[PDB]
């Protein structure tokens, strides 16, 4: 049920609604940059995290190409701050990897999309990790002062959804930061249920697979 | 024993040597930015991480004010990328907190230095966390293609030192990201030895203390 602009636009996601929200956040960001310098920048932090909230939202509802459309609707000046440095270059792989892991937890070829080649680079790895991190704390913290469901029309299951997505992004971070060591294995104690079998089933159809199947048995 | 410029400058730290190294990294970064655009930026990633390596080095040898001097010897254009957004504003608190935890693990008033007020802000928290993260993976990854000791004149104990400092920064990250919950407690399984008692002894002299002493007993 609508009443305000932004809150009504924050409901169901499509190219239209999502695009509107993005542009209109980019406005706050824009005139922030046009006037109040560093203070404005401090605002731009939270604003960017709202953008990341939109991205994660696009990841959870199975709308990955929309997550890719997020980057297009953002001014380059804004993009320079929100995705600083190498982050803007590996954004595609971050979105792809995140979407893959998230959808796996919920229940394309990596070399073709260019994810593997990005994982070969340690710096691109770290950038991807930064982005996935941002994805995580974008739904962890209160981007909006008014609580808005990560998935529209699912208010009661909001904390469940958020916890799940968070754990998914956590395992993605594990993948990036540990691209079967003992120390690496100690960081898998976070898992709850169903996840391991989902890894098995997903990587069965898809040498990352090898490394993970090796890690699990240890 | 010296032979090259950079490698010889990468030895013992003082205002002179450290300053030289910083300026000279800032040169590579500079002419990178002056020509090869995005590729240059990709270089600027690793370069910035070398800068962070210098910062961590300044944290480990008990030279915190030098870590603060790092920021001064860096061009603003470079600073915009290396410390993007709110990171440049909370850099002081990141350096301070990191130094505190590191020196505690090895064996000033927080409200006065402004750390507590920064921890009150979730976005400043996240920024600090990003910086500490960068500190961690700056010593985790090979910033220089030639291995250079984190602490000069300590080559054999290099991996020991690195592991220790890494764990310190890890606990700092725990402090930032969990500013006595069950889920929060599960993230304390990383501890090895001596650390808990160091927390006790350090916070005994120093309501963060309260929250930690509460967490430990649970």
């Amino acid at each position: 049920e609508p009443a305000d602009p932004f809150i009504s636009l924050l409901m169901d996601p499509l190219e239209e609604s999502v695009g509107k929200v993005v542009n209109h956040i980019a406005q706050l960001f824009e005139e922030a940059s046009k006037n109040e310098g560093d203070e404005s920048l401090v605002l731009r932090s939270q604003l960017g995290y709202q953008l990341f909230f939109l991205i994660v939202r696009s990841l959870a509802d199975g709308k990955r190409e929309v997550s890719k459309k997020i980057l297009s609707g953002i001014p380059t000046s804004v993009r320079a701050e929100v995705f600083p440095g190498l982050q803007r270059s590996v954004y595609k792989s971050a979105v792809f990897l995140g979407n893959h892991i998230i959808q796996v937890l919920l229940g394309e070829d990596w070399d073709v999309v260019g994810v593997a080649k990005d994982l070969e680079s340690a710096w691109k790895r770290r950038a991807i990790a930064e982005l996935i991190k941002k994805f995580q704390v974008s739904i962890l913290e209160q981007c909006f002062d008014k609580p808005v469901p990560l998935i529209p029309q699912s208010p009661l299951n909001n904390d469940a959804v958020i916890d799940n997505v968070n754990k998914a992004l956590q395992f993605a971070l594990w993948l990036t930061e540990f691209y079967n060591e003992t120390e690496a294995l100690g960081e898998l104690r976070f898992l709850d249920s169903t996840s391991k079998n989902l890894l098995v089933d997903s990587f069965k159809k898809f040498t990352h697979v090898t490394r993970i199947v090796e890690s699990l048995e240890k």
